[PDB]
C-alpha cells in the first residue's frame, strides 16, 4: 500500500493490494518440514543421480535438504521420488 499526499493537504491512497490468507504454515512444513516433499525428494534424488553439485552449493542443499551420503535401500530412482511424493499426499489432506 502506499499513501499519497500532493493535492495540498488531502490525502490519497495511490493504490492499494491487500493479501489476506490462513493455513500457510502446514503447506509450508509439508514442502520443507522434516516430513515434508523437498527435503527427503532431494536427499533421494542426490543419492540415486550420480555427480554432486559444486561445492558452494553443496553446502546450502545439505543445509535445507538434509542430503544423506549413504543409504541403504536398494528401491531406485522411482521409489526414491515416490516416497516423498506419498509423504506429500498423505501431508496434503492430513491438514489444513
Amino acid at each position: 500500500k502506499t499513501t499519497l499526499t500532493a493535492f495540498g493537504f488531502a490525502s490519497a491512497d495511490l493504490i492499494e493490494i491487500g493479501l489476506e490468507g490462513k493455513g500457510f504454515e502446514p503447506t509450508l512444513e509439508a514442502l520443507f518440514g522434516k516430513q515434508g516433499f523437498f527435503p527427503d525428494s532431494v536427499n533421494k534424488a542426490l543419492y540415486w543421480v550420480n555427480g554432486q553439485v559444486p561445492d558452494g552449493v553443496s553446502k546450502v542443499l545439505v543445509d535445507h535438504f538434509g542430503y544423506t551420503k549413504d543409504d541403504k535401500h536398494e528401491q531406485d530412482m522411482v521409489n526414491g521420488i515416490m516416497l516423498s511424493v506419498e509423504k506429500l499426499i498423505k501431508d496434503l489432506k492430513s491438514k489444513e
